[PDB]
């Protein structure tokens, strides 16, 4: 019972999501080893995802943590790459499909820069790249993200064997630092602790 509401480059709402896409580009301090060299997209489509079932799933669980947490869900607004997106869209996220030895550990990770999510679409390191060209740094192939909406609630700090959050808490927040650059990584150990909100296609600009 997945729609996908296809949104105008002159809405508002697709203009928005297209600017903290863009906004939220870093330069990652790998030579763009994960995730390609970079300043910029192209975006070609957003797409609102309307479920319903997982939309009742997310609200429900939000309730719970928010009463758990002195009435605060925490909600963030937030970016997943993965390869599982289409799965993801139409069945919600599924923390049985969570990789073991994550950083922090078998959880659903997230991301409030646009670029750190880029670096897993293809995989955990980016994966051996793109399909067609196997190429990290591809060009040509159209990429997806989601922007999704995560209850974080008590959210616990993590320096940088986990497989649900720490006793009283609902989430992991780590600052992992590649090389003097770290930034945000949000970590959820249940799948209905995040909605797909909207759905991005698009490319990475080569540049100048
Ligand atoms: C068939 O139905 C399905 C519906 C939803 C999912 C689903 O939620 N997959 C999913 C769950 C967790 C992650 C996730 O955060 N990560 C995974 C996990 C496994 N393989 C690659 N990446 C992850 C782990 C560490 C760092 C970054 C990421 Cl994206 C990525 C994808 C899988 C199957
Ligand atoms: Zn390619």
């Amino acid at each position: 019972g997945t729609i996908l509401i296809d949104l105008s480059p002159d809405d508002k709402e697709f203009q928005s999501v297209e600017e903290e896409m863009q906004s939220t580009v870093r330069e990652h301090r790998d030579g763009g080893h994960a995730g390609g060299i970079f300043n910029r997209y192209n975006i070609l489509k957003i797409q609102k995802v309307c479920n319903k079932k997982l939309w009742e799933r997310y609200t429900h669980r939000r309730k719970e943590v928010s009463e758990e947490n002195h009435n605060h869900a925490n909600e963030r607004m937030l970016f997943h790459g993965s390869p599982f997106v289409n799965a993801i869209i139409h069945k919600g996220f599924d923390e049985r499909h969570a990789y073991i030895g994550g950083m922090f550990g078998a959880g659903i990770y997230f991301a409030e820069n646009s670029s750190k999510s880029n670096q897993y679409v293809y995989g955990i390191g980016g994966g051996t790249g793109c399909p067609v060209h196997k190429d990290r740094s591809c060009y040509i192939c159209h990429r997806q993200l989601l922007f999704c909406r995560v209850t974080l609630g008590k959210s616990f700090l993590q320096f940088s064997k986990m497989a649900h959050s720490p006793p009283g808490h609902h989430s992991v927040t780590g600052r992992p630092s590649v090389n003097g650059l770290a930034l945000a990584e949000y970590v959820i150990y249940r799948g209905e602790q995040a909605y797909p909100e909207y759905l991005i296609t698009y490319q990475i600009m080569r540049p100048e």
